[PDB]
C-alpha cells in the first residue's frame, strides 16, 4: 500500500524556495509517528531541503542523476522506488510535488494537515477530486504557545 504524507497552507502551498517557511511541532511529530519504522520516498529537491537522512526509517531518493550519499537509497524510477521498498505494509511517499504528483494515482491513503496560514508558495499539493476519498480521520486543534497557527490532521482512504 501506498501513502502520501503532506502539510498544505492555504491553497495548497508547500514551498516556497525549497522551503517551508512555517514552524509547526505538532505537525513535524505528528509526521514522525506516521513515518517511523517505514520506508519514506523522496524528490531530491525535498531531499536536499531536509538535509540528513530521517533516522529509523529507509530513506529512497528518486532522481534521474547517481547518487552522492550512500547513507540513502537512490532510485531512477517510480517503479523502482517501490521495489526498493520490498514486501512491507506501508510505503510513504513524503514530496516535494512533482514526486506527489506521480504517486497519486498508486495511493491508497492521504494523510494531509491542513494549516490555516496564507503562504506565498511556488509548489502546490496536485489537485485531488474529492469524490475518489472518505475522510476517515479528523482532528482539529487552536493555536496554541508552540504551534503558531491552527490546524487540521486529516486521513483519507480511496473510496
Ligand atoms: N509541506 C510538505 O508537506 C512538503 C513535503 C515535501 C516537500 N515539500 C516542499 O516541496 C518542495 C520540493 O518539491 P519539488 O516539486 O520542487 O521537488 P521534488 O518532487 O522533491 O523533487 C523533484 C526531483 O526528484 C527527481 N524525480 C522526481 N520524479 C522522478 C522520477 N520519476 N524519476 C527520476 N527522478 C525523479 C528529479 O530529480 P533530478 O533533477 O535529480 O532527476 C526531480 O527534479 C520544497 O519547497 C519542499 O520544502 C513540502
Ligand atoms: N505533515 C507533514 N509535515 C511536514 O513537515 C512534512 N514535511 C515533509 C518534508 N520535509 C521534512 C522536513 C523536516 C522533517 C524532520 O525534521 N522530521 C523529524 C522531526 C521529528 C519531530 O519533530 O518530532 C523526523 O524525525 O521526522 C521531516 C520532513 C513531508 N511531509 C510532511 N508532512
Ligand atoms: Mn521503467
Ligand atoms: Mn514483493
Ligand atoms: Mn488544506
Ligand atoms: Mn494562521
Amino acid at each position: 500500500m501506498i501513502s502520501l504524507i503532506a502539510a498544505l497552507a492555504v491553497d495548497r502551498v508547500i514551498g516556497m524556495e525549497n522551503a517551508m517557511p512555517w514552524n509547526l511541532p505538532a505537525d513535524l511529530a505528528w509526521f514522525k509517528r506516521n513515518t517511523l519504522n517505514k520506508p519514506v520516498i523522496m524528490g531530491r529537491h525535498t531531499w536536499e531541503s531536509i538535509g540528513r537522512p530521517l533516522p529509523g526509517r529507509k530513506n529512497i531518493i528518486l532522481s534521474s542523476q547517481p547518487g552522492t550519499d550512500d547513507r540513502v537509497t537512490w532510485v531512477k524510477s517510480v517503479d523502482e522506488a517501490i521495489a526498493a521498498c520490498g514486501d512491507v505494509p506501508e510505503i510513504m511517499v513524503i514530496g516535494g510535488g512533482r514526486v506527489y504528483e506521480q504517486f497519486l494515482p498508486k495511493a491508497q491513503k492521504l494523510y494531509l494537515t491542513h494549516i490555516d496560514a496564507e503562504v506565498e508558495g511556488d509548489t502546490h499539493f496536485p489537485d485531488y477530486e474529492p469524490d475518489d476519498w472518505e475522510s476517515v480521520f479528523s482532528e482539529f486543534h487552536d493555536a496554541d504557545a508552540q504551534n503558531s497557527h491552527s490546524y487540521c490532521f486529516e486521513i483519507l482512504e480511496r473510496r
